[PDB]
């Protein structure tokens, strides 16, 4: 079996699995919205009680198929438990990053598009007022992705936008191609660094940002002035655990194939922390200093709150490339933010690819070759479901990127610390560990953890499966058709690993 | 390798295939359309220079795959010419007969719950004038099918078509999984009889039919008088050619796999011959007489054209039922009806999902039982975008169902007896055969019939395509996609099958 060649690079594409385009934009909305400074109180809980425990099992879930010659689900839960519900459950915890792959490579070739324009400065030059500015953004992204002018909920990305869709799905697999250590574990190296220092590069221009409606300091007061009355709210509290699974990547099947490359006595608690500290770190740090701060040093506090409220994507894909047009040096920041989240989003997709990777790999025992290309052109040809079908792309970051991981993401809980046995989970974890998981988190991890989940699940979905399954356009029907589609090609493929195991 | 076990069984099996809907419904509406009488002019021409031809020659290349084992086109085709383009063109091969699959089996179940329906006599009842006896039962039909009521292009088939549909598949399935001597064979030695009989009674009580419009002699008349202008038209002759290879059913793949099931040295050219003739039989001597005598004995010479135009499938589904509704025992007549085009349809669903169970057994290696049950599967999820997207069987239909079995057809003429080698073909097709193929056949199999092929496929293509791709609704490319992605599947398990040759 392939496995990391170095402590550091394990741990630089750990963190890279996780630091994402969320970091930068998902979290400082988050924040803002469930109380600013205040947010940080169900957010550190969060981290301790559902994020550090469900990290290091799903690692511990994949140091512990890889000895075994497993990275996914389908045959890792069936090592932890021997019955056919298992290997099913297991398909679902596959499916889900094949699912994720299919719309987020396509997201992810919209930053690299986008640092490409703001390179060569093709983009729009308003010329006033606040949506005088933000129109031609608006209207660049629209015409990128090909937004539906009409009553046709039919996209129409531009061909720069699906040439560089191709380009993305080539760079992918340039990296993956290589492996683990050669590909995946080289790239994290330079990715990392230079993803740091864009980082920081922007937060010390955003700080020095002045305009008449106010300055970097006051998007900071903005953000993190504590409104410590929202803590009453529940929804701030599943928001939270919400970012936390979210900016972990947990439940997406990432971690435990990463985690499958590690030998079998390797550290993960330690390793593991560490990769969970440095994506805390780029995203409170970094990511809380950067796009709301801007939007705020240039459209002021009067506006902070309808930011916020107006999401993570217009903030990162209109708000800030018009901010950037209306500063000293602004479309080479624009370049500079693009090119940050480019690899903030390649580090990723490399990591929810490799999945689908090893399942070619160890069950049906596809070359590296084989299973990257394969893998490529099951995204590829997937994704243009998502590149064509307004929506569909929602659809489907619903059902497997949302309801799909969280649901995992509890199954692991209960195969691992209940049904596996939770002193043989708690013996995988801490085995080959450089320091061992404070006692404290066996309880926690049995009891705790589990129950935050199933309420994250249960109180929200009541909340949430209605009006998808109600509200929404039949063309969600092709969307789910054909995900169920992929679920059963999947159950057919883990049918012909059984059959090829049973034969050899 | 499984095979039929009599002579009697297999002729019977084959004459099962190419016995369709379309000998009570298509053929009668192609001649009236196409010169009446004169018609068979153009039709036992393509007969003789296409029909019997491509036949023998799909015989001969199963009866030569399953000597090595192999009953489907991307292994055959590759035993035909050793190249990688060869396993792609006979990819195709393997994914036409699954389309259709996907399609026809849901057009099965509505003969059986038309069937059910007519024989309990849970009908419409009209009541006066043509419209008012024909609206109870295209919304009879619309009702079943669930025709959209909206501007939706969704579709909403009953509760009762649903369970149909289940109960359709269950019925295939049963005969499938006993296989081929067990299952098919033993089906087609009563379906084959009854159909006939069914057949018969219905063409005796068609000719006493006497209203105050006209006689079953009217319609049999308006049938067979020729008109001898028509064949100046090239558009006859095209739908002559197209006539036949559809009532064949050739280019559709279950010829060659049922051919497979036929040792390596038994004949071929008397048995396809005789299978042939069969169709032909039913086809003009029966289908001729019922269908249109009927819908002429009843609303007269008058209407006879409007019907023709109006199309197979409302003169079997919404036509002939309302008839039915006016004469004397019609509701038990009709049962009678749609019982006939329920085994005339069943006896060629076996023979369709044929191909994909063989393609699992062959060359994956499944058991009987898991490739039917497989096949079953994909074919029962594939056709809910059948059942619920309007237009979508019309896209099958078309680009599986038709343009590609035409093409298909031309490239088994090319493969078989350009590459492979004319004199080896010949040599193939007339090796064991009880009678041999007349010498001049080597010639119009050489040049006349690819010749013709290659006029079907291109001046008709022109006059096909351009209209598909220009004046369609945008959700044809939800099944183009789809479809593609079954064509892109089944590469998959065909790259899968040479990894699993080359590790054995
Ligand atoms: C290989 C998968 C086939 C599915 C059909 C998708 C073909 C994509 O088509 C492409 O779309 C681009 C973006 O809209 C256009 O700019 C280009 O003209 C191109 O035709
Ligand atoms: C490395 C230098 C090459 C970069 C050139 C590729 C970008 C060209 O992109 C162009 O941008 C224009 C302005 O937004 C659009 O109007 C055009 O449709 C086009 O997509
Ligand atoms: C390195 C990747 C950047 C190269 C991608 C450039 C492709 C965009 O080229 C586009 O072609 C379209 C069709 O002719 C035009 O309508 C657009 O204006 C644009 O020029
Ligand atoms: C993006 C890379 C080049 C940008 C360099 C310009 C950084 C200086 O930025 C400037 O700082 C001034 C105070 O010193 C402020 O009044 C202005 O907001 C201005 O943006
Ligand atoms: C969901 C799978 C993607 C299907 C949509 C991608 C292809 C759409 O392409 C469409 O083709 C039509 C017919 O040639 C053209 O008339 C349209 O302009 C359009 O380019
Ligand atoms: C079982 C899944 C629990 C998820 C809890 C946190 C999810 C909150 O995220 C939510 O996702 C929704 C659907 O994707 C979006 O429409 C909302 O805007 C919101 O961001
Ligand atoms: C490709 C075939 C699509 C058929 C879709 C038929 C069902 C239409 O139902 C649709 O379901 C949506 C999602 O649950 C709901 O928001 C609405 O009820 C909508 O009408
Ligand atoms: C197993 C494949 C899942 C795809 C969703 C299709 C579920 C079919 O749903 C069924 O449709 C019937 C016919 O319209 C209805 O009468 C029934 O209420 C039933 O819900
Ligand atoms: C073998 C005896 C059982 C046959 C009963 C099943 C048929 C019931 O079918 C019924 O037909 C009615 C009249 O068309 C419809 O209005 C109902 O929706 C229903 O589908
Ligand atoms: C042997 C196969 C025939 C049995 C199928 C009968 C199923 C149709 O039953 C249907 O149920 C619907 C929902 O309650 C009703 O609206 C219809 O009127 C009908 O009764
Ligand atoms: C469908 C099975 C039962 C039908 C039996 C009735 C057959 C007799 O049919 C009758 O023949 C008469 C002349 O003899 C004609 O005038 C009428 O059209 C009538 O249909
Ligand atoms: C193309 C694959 C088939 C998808 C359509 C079959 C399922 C449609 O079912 C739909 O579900 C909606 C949400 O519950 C209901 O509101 C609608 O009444 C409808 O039954
Ligand atoms: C290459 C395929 C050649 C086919 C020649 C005969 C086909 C004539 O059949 C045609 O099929 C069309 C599309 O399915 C239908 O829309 C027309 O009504 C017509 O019946
Ligand atoms: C599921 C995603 C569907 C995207 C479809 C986008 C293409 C829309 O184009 C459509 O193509 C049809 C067939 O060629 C043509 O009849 C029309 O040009 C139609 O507009
Ligand atoms: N961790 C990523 C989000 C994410 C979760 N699961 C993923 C799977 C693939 C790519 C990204 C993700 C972020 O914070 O931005
Ligand atoms: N219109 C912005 C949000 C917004 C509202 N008011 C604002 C004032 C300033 C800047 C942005 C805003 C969007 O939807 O993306
Ligand atoms: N659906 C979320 C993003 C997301 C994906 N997976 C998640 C898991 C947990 C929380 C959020 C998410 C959004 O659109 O904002
Ligand atoms: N468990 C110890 C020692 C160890 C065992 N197997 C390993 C493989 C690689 C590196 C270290 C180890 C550690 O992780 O440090
Ligand atoms: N031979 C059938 C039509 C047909 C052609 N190919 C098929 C494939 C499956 C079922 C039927 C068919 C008929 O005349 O009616
Ligand atoms: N309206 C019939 C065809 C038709 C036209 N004129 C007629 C007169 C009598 C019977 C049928 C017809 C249909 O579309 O199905
Ligand atoms: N498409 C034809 C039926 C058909 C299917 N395959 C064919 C091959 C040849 C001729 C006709 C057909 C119709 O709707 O009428
Ligand atoms: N070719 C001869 C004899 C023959 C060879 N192999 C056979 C297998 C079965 C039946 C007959 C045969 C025939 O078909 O009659
Ligand atoms: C697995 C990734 C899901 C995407 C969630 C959003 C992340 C934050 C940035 C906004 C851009 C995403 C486009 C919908
Ligand atoms: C392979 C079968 C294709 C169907 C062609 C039509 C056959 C004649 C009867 C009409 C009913 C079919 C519903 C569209
Ligand atoms: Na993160
Ligand atoms: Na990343
Ligand atoms: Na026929
Ligand atoms: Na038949």
């Amino acid at each position: 079996r392939e496995h990391w060649a170095t402590r550091l690079g394990l741990i630089l594409a750990m963190a890279g699995n996780a630091v994402g385009l969320g970091n930068f934009l998902r979290f400082p909305v988050q924040a803002a919205e469930n109380g600013g400074g205040a947010f940080m109180i169900p957010y550190i809980i969060a981290f301790l009680l559902v994020g550090i425990p469900l990290m290091w099992i799903e690692w511990a879930m994949g140091r512990y198929g890889g000895a075994q010659g497993h990275g996914t689900t389908p045959a890792i839960f069936y090592l932890l438990w021997r019955n056919r519900f298992a290997k099913i459950l297991g398909v679902f915890g596959l499916w889900i990053p094949l699912v994720v792959a299919i719309y987020y490579v396509y997201i992810e070739s919209w930053t690299l598009g986008f640092a490409i324009k703001f390179l060569v400065g093709l983009v729009p030059e308003p010329p006033t007022d606040p949506d005088s500015i933000l129109r031609p953004f608006k209207e660049f992204l629209y015409s990128y992705i090909g937004v539906p002018k009409g009553d046709e909920p039919i996209l129409k990305p531009s061909l720069f936008a699906y040439i560089v869709f191709l380009i993305t799905m080539f760079i992918n697999v340039s990296i993956l191609i290589r492996g683990i250590s050669k590909g995946i574990e080289r790239f994290a190296k330079i990715a990392m660094p230079t993803l740091f220092i864009l980082a920081v590069f922007l937060v010390i221009r955003v700080f020095l940002l002045e305009t008449p409606n106010g300055t970097a300091a006051d998007g900071l007061n903005f953000l993190w002035t504590p409104d410590f009355e929202k803590l009453k709210d529940p929804g701030v509290w599943i928001a939270a655990v919400g970012q936390i699974f979210f900016t972990l990547s947990l439940g997406f099947g990432a971690i435990i194939t990463y985690a499958s490359y590690v030998r079998k006595d390797q550290d993960i608690v330690l390793s593991g922390l560490t990769a969970a500290t440095l994506n805390e770190k780029a995203e409170v740090i970094l990511g809380g200093s950067i796009s709301i701060p801007a939007a705020v040093a240039f459209f002021g506090v009067a506006n902070a709150v309808a930011i916020a409220k107006a999401g993570a994507f217009n903030l990162g894909f209109i708000t800030l490339p018009a901010i950037f047009s209306q500063t000293a040096g602004g479309t080479f920041l624009g370049f500079l933010w693009f090119f940050l989240l480019f690899f903030a989003g390649l580090t990723s997709s490399i990591a929810i690819m490799q999945p689908m990777i090893a399942f070619l790999e160890d069950e049906l025992k596809l070359s590296r070759k084989h299973a990257v290309l394969w893998t490529a052109a099951i995204v590829f040809f997937s994704a243009h479901l998502v590149m064509f079908l307004n929506k569909s792309l929602d659809e489907m970051d619903f059902w497997a990127g949302t309801i799909g991981v969280v649901f995992f993401g509890l199954t692991e809980l209960i195969i691992f610390f209940w049904i596996f046995g939770a002193d043989k989970a708690w013996e995988e974890i801490n085995r080959g560990g450089i320091i061992k998981v404070p006692r404290i988190y066996y309880y926690v991890m049995r009891y705790i953890t589990p129950a935050f989940l199933a309420v994250l699940l249960v109180v929200w979905a009541r909340e949430y499966i209605p009006k998808i399954m109600e509200e929404t356009h039949w063309t969600v029907w092709i969307t789910r058709f054909y995900i169920i589609g992929l679920f059963l090609f999947l159950t057919f493929l883990v049918f012909l690993a059984e059959r090829r195991r049973n034969h050899e």
